[PDB]
């Protein structure tokens, strides 16, 4: 055992950053996820009425760079928050929804062997 394993920030960064890079490499699918949503600039002013906890790729990257994840599952939770936000907000025919579904397929594939490596 019950002694909690400690993960050091550079260990998490080396292990998890490639999985984030794999999401960035999806193009066009990552393009709507690369920056924080600005609802007025994007023409979606209802966004924060629906999505209470925004998350995007640039924020996840900054959190890894600044040691804000103590456990790999906290990083997984933010990636999944980003996915769940987009499945909640967008209509099922929209680009962002279908792009989200593809990013979730890619992330599932990438994160699995990394979680095995971290344990
Ligand atoms: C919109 O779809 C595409 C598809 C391809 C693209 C672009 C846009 N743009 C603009 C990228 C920035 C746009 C974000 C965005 C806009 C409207 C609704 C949502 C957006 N995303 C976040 C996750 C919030 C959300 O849930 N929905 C770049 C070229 O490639």
């Amino acid at each position: 055992s019950m002694r909690k394993k400690i993960f050091k920030p550079e260990e998490l960064r080396q292990a998890l950053m490639p999985t984030l890079e794999a999401l960035y490499r999806q193009d066009p699918e990552s393009l709507p996820f690369r920056q924080p949503v600005d609802p007025q600039l994007l023409g979606i002013p209802d966004y924060f009425d629906i999505v209470k906890n925004p998350m995007d790729l640039s924020t996840i990257k900054r959190k890894l760079d600044t040691g804000q994840y103590q456990e790999p599952w906290q990083y997984v939770d933010d990636v999944w928050l980003m996915f769940n936000n987009a499945w909640l907000y967008n209509r099922k025919t929209s680009r962002v929804y279908k792009f989200c579904s593809k990013l979730a397929e890619v992330f599932e594939q990438e994160i699995d062997p990394v979680m095995q490596s971290l344990g």
